[PDB]
């Protein structure tokens, strides 16, 4: 059975440029006493870099932007060494988000088409999620959206919590998922923005980059897709199909809460918004929702297993994020193999559960398969 | 086997006097459509308590102040409808916090001693934990553990996320840890705060309550559990025990994560903050923290259980924050028997780990007798 990495990312040069030319968030700064320039994504990281700046003894500010972001070479090696056999990239956070509305549909029309490119290179081993100009007029994202599904290799659309500005339950955005929906591309839903820094309190900085990683990123996730589900998104786009980052954060922790919540609501159930016959979140997560496995225990693996069914989850890795701190970045690595882990304990090695999670649910709802036959 | 209710609230009387001479926040107050008064608690409501007061056409604010909150006798009505042999009762959210440094230990001595009391008008079927002044000094935060591990039927402390007011891992609310633990008595975690309402967007008035409640509430109790475990409050205060709301709000579903983004963090690893003998966190979930089983599916529950045991789980029903909306409010409650059913579908009826779970657990670990 062929393995496949759903979550994986690449920043392409030309974007990296874009970055080392921008005066705040999400940028790129080489600093003189480190050998790597410094990725800085995060508002969490704000603090940091200001420091950074204002003294050469403060610590460095984001993470290294290694080589494995700009290298198609070194992301075939990974997949080698790492016995994938078929990636499906995207490109990072925070995609186009920052970009001003004039300049967004050539820029991301440009960058796609570099993605298809880099599939190109590696015929049957990669295929991409594109990611749309949302700074733009929702003309220019519907044409925007046209092109993609039309570029050798595109297999969906990665897209954050923000939507046009006013995140996913906005009306607005309805006919960017029905375009994307009946162009029948996946929606992969990852996230970015995280929390309000001061939810970490003072003593934040002491803990690294976990709290806001480990914590906001799935939170955000949640919250997004709780949102859209509250706004009637999946009852109104009802073909659409979202792939959550992060096994959908917490939401397979929360649906029995969130569907409680829901019918103890006086004001929803007396408005009439809590009808006898309306779909849950139980029902959408069988149906409309698909789950990566990129959650590091079979504990979290098997909630989302119950909430979503063993065929609508899919193995991811999430490269380069998190690289080895001590060990060879070009042999394997911990993070893409303690996902692999929890498949194994929490569905049994060579069980066809463990097929399908690795690989062959990918293989099937993102036709790769007449790709791979060929 | 007997049933047990650890997750469990009431108002005392004089409590609900405090909470209507209040001009902000949280507060009660009565509006001419209804009669049963409005309990504005949440920062959430806050927008939908202005458009109230300047609108008499918009919707009442907050959630009905039913007789559930105040009621001893309904407390026990609530017990007997729904199956229930114990509970060990808390005062609500926000408790003391909203108190002036002055006023604080007095108050609290007063409530404390009030819940006691009612604790001591049914034998053997009613504990409390105990609420601490903690806008007050430290020292008199001390003086009021000691003399709570005293009060007959008290089995430990209720708090918030806020602690002193710099959160769980600020290092001032060390000694507080550390007299608790050495008192014996169990600390019950508990959401209010949630999260900054700006995360909700623009249009999170027409969702009712679901987005702070059903997200806010357990992921606050996550970012705090998750601050104490990274400013090692758990390796400096090893007899501390914890038990967390809402099967620790999102933490065994997240404990994988946390663990993944520790390992892999370039500067913590750097500066020698993750050694090799490094208690995990699925260490301290196993040897620190107790989960309670309010988390309505089978799904959560199996997750929690997986997470710290069977040994280690507590039913509760939060009576009385959801009551049935259109059903009767004096019959079985609907957020009470989902918790059971989720025991019941995730174990097994009648099997060992449904009574431990049940009750048999908090009888053990709360010495009900
Ligand atoms: O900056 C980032 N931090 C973390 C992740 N990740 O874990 O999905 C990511 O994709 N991007
Ligand atoms: O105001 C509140 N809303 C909800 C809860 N609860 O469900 O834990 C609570 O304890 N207090
Ligand atoms: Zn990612
Ligand atoms: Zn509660």
């Amino acid at each position: 059975p062929v393995v496949v990495d759903i979550h994986t990312h690449m920043y392409p040069p030309s974007y990296i440029a874009m970055l080392e030319k921008r005066q705040t968030i999400p940028l790129v700064r080489t600093f003189p006493q480190a050998d790597e320039p410094r990725l800085i994504l995060l508002s969490s990281e704000l603090a940091a870099l200001d420091a950074a700046l204002a003294d050469p003894a403060a610590k460095l500010p984001g993470r290294p932007l290694s080589t494995h972001f700009a290298s198609l070479a070194q992301k075939m090696h990974f997949m080698d060494t790492n016995g994938i056999r078929v990636s499906v990239i995207s490109l990072a956070n925070p995609w186009f988000d920052f970009l001003a509305p004039d300049e967004a549909p050539g820029i991301a029309d440009a960058v796609n088409a570099e993605f298809s490119d880099m599939c190109a290179q590696h015929v049957g081993r990669l295929f991409f999620f594109a990611a749309l100009p949302l700074s733009a007029p929702v003309d220019a994202v519907k044409a925007s959206i046209e092109r993609v599904k039309n570029l050798k290799y595109c297999r969906g659309i990665i897209l954050g919590t923000s939507g046009l500005g006013k995140g996913l339950d906005d009306p607005h955005l309805l006919p960017v998922f029905e375009a994307v929906a009946d162009a029948k591309l996946l929606v992969f839903l990852h996230p970015h923005y995280g929390l309000p820094n001061e939810v970490y309190g003072p003593r934040s900085e002491e803990y690294g980059h976990v709290l806001p990683l480990a914590l906001g990123f799935p939170m955000e996730t949640t919250i997004a897709v709780a949102r859209m589900y509250m706004a009637g998104v999946f009852d109104h786009v009802r073909n659409l199909q979202m792939l959550l980052a992060h096994s959908g954060g917490t939401l397979p922790f929360l649906a029995g809460r969130i569907e409680s919540c829901i019918v103890h609501d006086g004001h929803l159930v007396k408005t009439g918004k809590v009808p006898k016959d309306r779909r849950t979140i139980w029902t959408v997560l069988k149906e409309q929702i698909y789950l990566d496995a990129v959650i590091y225990s079979e504990v979290g693996l098997q909630a989302a297993i119950a909430s979503s069914g063993a065929d609508r989850l899919m193995f991811g890795t999430d490269h380069p994020f998190f690289p080895p701190i001590e060990e060879d970045v070009q042999g394997p690595w911990d993070s893409s193999r303690l996902n692999a882990q929890a498949v194994i304990k929490a569905v049994g090695e060579g069980s066809s559960d463990a097929a399908a999670v690795m690989g062959l649910n990918a293989v099937r709802v993102l036709s790769l398969k007449a790709e791979l036959e060929h």
